[PDB]
């Protein structure tokens, strides 16, 4: 039964679309769905991501329905939906299978002993003290190598532990609270559980302040420092990498990537001088929060008290199934991913898809050969980029073998280390080795899309292309509104100001001459700016610098599939649908993918977290420098749209 082109019923006409486009396309919707406990926010992307997981629980249940062998993959996604389901038994062991696991770190007993537990922890996928993981070398993409990184913190942004404000602070103190609790459900005194959390608190700050911002991860050449392992460890011996390095298995590893360098400088000093307990302290909290969600419902209702009701202003939990889903997907996505395409993913999408992916491709060719800013020769390297792409689209052609993973269902917090020692592994075992460049870093049944630089590839799952992105009884006009701007907005990621550093061999090399590089950092800078100077609530500014990549994709993604969707106009009469130019329906399938409603808190969290702009300004203020609009709903200067000419900002 076919789906309408445009949900008119979630428009509300009452709001000219030269004054406030979002919600003349959303505006009804969003009245008629105010947010339900359990959600911090919810809108068009929400319901289709919904959609998706009722999907895959219903292949969870298919494949659960029987008794299988060990060591299937049927056996696996089972076993560990199973154990995630048994309230009963997850309630009556408790912190029990924490037990062993805490005792380890209580008898630390040196620093040295530090060092050799956080190779040990880290050998199973922990990341004690700082990560690391196994990827493409940036430089040469064809190679795999060994990267470092800054400590992982668990409110995400090192701002939550610094900013000096009534609610940073009010979100610290509830953080302590939640720590403070979870020791007391572990089986500490209150003492204990008091100093527990005021320690791990006191250390993950310290890490804090050494870190790099949310901003300054995203510069692209600043986070690569490949060098000679023994060239940095000799020098900096407060840590005593030697050791860690030689019980991690990796006494062979003769250079490595030192991403955030001017971390691991300071990371020197701070573990050669911190004290003993507080450290240990730290360990303590961080392995209590990491179990907190395999354990009993009183570790899981005290993790939603702080990351649910505090930080996103929920009020009541989501149902078991779909965290139990989610589980099994994060770790057997592709035994997973297979059943939802067989079951649910029609061929005629692919090869659909694939004609529009190459339209798209066809036309940022055209936008780049126009621009009037940038020379010959770049333009030049930029169209060998474009016509490198590596397009994958639905799943991958071949399927992962998951036949060395653990399952023994004795317990779901140990099934959970045991599917997470699997992961660890695999990707160790990467090392050394040729990059498989055809990998899929998503399930099929993801509602998503990315763009990876070291590869030169776009990819998009088979989930993603559902309506109101792909729909296929729609018009034309509507499909390029939507997985059309996510197709050219995945193409932008390959120029934005991260991927326009990597050329069509996925290698970090400048292919930019001086001059147009400069221009295109100005007009970044122009575009950051213009984001930054809007409120997103009162007091509280977006960040234009942290959204910069984003907010460059969703410019790119319009103006590219807007062309597209013109040279695949050409010759045609012009045919109005519910009263609308082919010209709006573009936009207004555009601005239908981002109508939600969401939670003050959420909004702030996001802010703090998304390097995506809330789906308001993605249409409020995204459209404002795309000409075409203007034109579209002949947007005149006292419109509230309106922005001056001169204050347009267009990257691409
Ligand atoms: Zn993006």
């Amino acid at each position: 039964e076919p789906v309408p082109a445009i949900d008119l019923s979630a428009m509300d006409t009452s709001v000219r679309p030269q004054d406030d486009f979002y919600r003349y396309c959303n505006g009804n919707w969003m009245k008629n769905n105010p947010l339900k406990p359990a959600y911090s926010r919810y809108g068009s992307f929400d319901i289709l991501h919904d959609s998706t997981l009722e999907r895959v629980h219903l292949i969870v249940d298919n494949l659960a329905a029987g008794q299988h062998e060990v060591g299937t993959n049927e056996y696996r996604i089972a076993t560990l939906y199973r154990q995630a389901m048994d309230s009963i038994k997850r309630n009556k062991d408790g912190a029990a299978p924490l037990k062993e696991d805490l005792q380890k770190i209580e008898a630390i007993a040196d620093r040295a002993a530090m060092v050799k537990y956080a190779a040990a922890k880290d050998n199973m996928g922990g990341s004690t003290f700082f990560g690391s993981y196994v990827y493409a070398d940036a430089k040469n993409s064809e190679m795999n190598i060994f990267h470092i990184t800054q400590t992982g913190l668990a409110l995400d942004n090192r701002d939550y532990y610094l900013k000096q404000d009534a609610k940073s602070q009010q979100i610290r103190e509830a953080y302590v609270a939640y720590l403070n609790k979870i020791a007391k459900l572990a089986g500490y005194d209150d003492e204990a559980a008091t100093r527990i959390a005021k320690n791990a608190m006191k250390m993950e700050t310290e890490l804090a302040q050494i870190c790099y911002s949310k901003e300054e991860l995203r510069d692209t050449h600043r986070n690569y420092n490949k060098m000679a392992v023994k060239e940095f460890t000799n020098k900096y011996q407060g840590f005593d990498w030697t050791t860690y390095l030689a019980d991690r298995q990796l006494t062979t590893l003769e250079e490595w990537d030192v991403e955030q360098l001017d971390f691991f400088k300071k990371f020197d000093s701070w573990f050669a001088k911190a004290d003993l307990n507080e450290m240990r302290d730290y360990l303590l909290a961080g392995t209590i929060s990491g179990a907190a969600s395999y354990l009993s419902d009183d570790f899981e209702q005290a993790r939603f008290d702080f990351f649910g009701k505090t930080l996103s202003g929920t009020t009541e939990m989501h149902p078991r199934w779909k965290r139990s889903v989610g589980m099994v997907s994060s770790f057997l996505g592709e035994a997973l991913g297979e059943v939802y395409v067989k079951q649910y993913f029609p061929p005629e999408a692919k090869e659909r898809m694939l004609k529009l992916v190459k339209n798209l491709q066809t036309a940022l060719g055209e936008r780049i050969n126009m621009l009037t800013w940038m020379g010959d020769s770049t333009k030049m390297k930029a169209q060998e980029k474009l016509n490198s792409f590596i397009i994958k689209i639905g799943y991958p052609d071949k399927w992962k073998d998951y036949s060395k993973m653990e399952i023994k269902g004795d317990s779901y917090y140990a099934d959970i280390k045991r599917a997470s020692k699997w992961m660890h592994d695999d990707n160790m075992a990467d090392l050394g080795k040729t990059v498989d460049r055809e990998r899929w870093l998503m399930n099929p049944q993801d509602v998503n899309a990315y763009y990876n630089p070291t590869t030169n590839e776009i990819c998009f799952p088979a989930a993603i292309l559902q309506p109101p992105f792909f729909n296929m009884d729609a018009d034309d006009a509507v499909n390029y509104g939507g997985i059309g701007v996510v197709i050219g907005h995945e193409m932008t990621h390959g120029f934005d100001d991260q991927g326009r550093n990597f050329d069509k061999d996925g290698n970090m090399i400048n292919w930019w001459t001086a001059e147009d590089a400069q221009k295109f950092e100005t007009t970044a800078r122009k575009l950051a700016d213009q984001f930054s100077e809007i409120y997103v609530a009162d007091g509280v500014r977006a960040n234009g610098n942290m959204t910069l990549g984003e907010n460059i994709a969703d410019q790119g993604g319009l103006l590219i599939s807007y062309l597209a969707f013109r040279n695949a106009a050409k010759g045609e009469v012009m045919e109005e649908i519910d009263g609308f130019t082919p010209d709006q329906r573009f936009f207004i399938g555009y601005a239908r993918l981002w109508g939600q409603n969401i939670r003050p808190e959420e909004v702030l969290r996001l802010t703090q977290i998304d390097v995506h702009s809330l789906g308001e300004l993605r249409v409020n203020q995204a459209l404002r420098n795309i000409e075409a609009f203007y034109e579209a709903f002949n947007i005149q200067p006292t419109d509230k749209m309106y922005l001056e000419p001169e204050k347009r900002v267009v990257v691409w």
